[PDB]
RNA sequence: AUUGACAGAUUGAUAGCUCUUUCUUGAUUCUAUGGGUGGUGGUGCAUGGCCGUUCUUAGUUGGUGGAGUGAUUUGUCUG
């Protein structure tokens, strides 16, 4: 292809893993949104639980950093729900602050 | 998936071992099959290495030659 189609996910959750900074689990996103630590998140674009659909929309609403949508909630984490405490980030960073 | 543990229960035990309960741990481990791993388990009558004893004594081999069909002997001897 002709650039990359969102391979700023991919590239990023790779060698992020250098210096260990991607959490996993309900209860340690939770923990890194409860906290001063999470700049990026992810869910998936069906899980189930409007709750916890809501809940992880909701949690950001209070302190701030946003969602996207992905696909397949079996191929979330396969590229490294998600946390994330230039080059690959070009294309993410101008969608997630300005439009 | 596994872990740390307060105050009671229970226990010699301020070992959360296991609990009546309910907070946490974050892929290190658990679950089973194969296979490893470890032992002051057994065997010194499977062995190595070391020590004692035969032996505190003076003794012990083979080379060539001689004797004997041969095991062996002579050398290693009367004094």
């Amino acid at each position: 292809e002709v650039k990359d189609l969102m391979t700023a996910i991919r590239k990023v959750l790779k060698n992020a893993l250098i210096h260990d900074g991607l959490v996993r689990g309900l209860h340690e996103v939770a923990k890194a949104l409860d906290a001063k630590k999470a700049q990026v998140c992810f869910l998936s674009e069906s899980c189930s639980e409007p709750a916890y659909k809501k809940l992880v929309q909701g949690l950001c609403k209070e302190h701030g950093i946003p969602l996207l949508d992905v696909t397949d909630s079996k191929e979330l984490g396969e590229w490294a729900c998600v946390c994330v405490t230039s080059e690959a980030l070009t294309f993410l960073q101008n969608h997630i602050k300005t439009l």
